[PDB]
C-alpha cells in the first residue's frame, strides 16, 4: 500500500515527506511515467512503476492497495515471510525502490518538472 510505501521512504530516508518529496519528480516519479527516465531517482521510479504493473497481472493484486507486512529496524528493510504472492511481490517493489532512493542524489531541478515536453 502506498502508505506503507511511505513508511519504507522514511525507513531509508529519515527527514523524507515521501508523499510530497517522490510525488512530483522526473518522468516516473509520481502519477503515470513515460520517456527516458532524468535521472537516477527517476530510474528508481521507472523501476518501481514496471514492479508495480506486474505486480498487477497477480489474481487480484493492486500494489496500490495491498497491504503488506514489512519490518523498518534501524535503516534495514525487510518484507516478513508470511505475506501472502501479491503482498510479498508488492512488498519487495517498495522495499528495492526505498533503498534505491536512498542511494540516488535529490536534484531539485527535477522536482515537478514539465512532463509533456521531457518524458
Ligand atoms: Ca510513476
Amino acid at each position: 500500500h502506498l502508505v506503507q510505501f511511505n513508511g519504507m521512504i522514511r525507513c531509508t530516508i529519515p527527514g523524507s515527506i515521501p508523499w510530497w518529496d517522490y510525488s512530483d519528480y522526473g518522468c516516473y516519479c509520481g502519477s503515470g511515467g513515460s520517456g527516458t527516465p532524468v535521472d537516477e531517482l527517476d530510474r528508481c521510479c521507472q523501476v518501481h512503476d514496471n514492479c508495480y504493473t506486474q505486480a498487477q497481472q497477480l489474481t487480484e493484486c493492486s500494489p496500490y492497495s495491498k497491504r503488506y507486512s514489512y519490518d523498518c529496524s534501524e535503516g534495514t528493510l525487510t518484507c516478513k515471510a508470511d505475506n501472502d504472492e501479491c503482498a510479498a511481490f508488492v512488498c519487495d517493489c517498495d522495499r528495492v525502490a526505498a533503498i534505491c532512493f536512498a542511494g540516488a542524489p535529490y536534484n531539485k531541478e527535477n522536482i515537478n518538472i514539465d512532463t509533456t515536453t521531457r518524458c
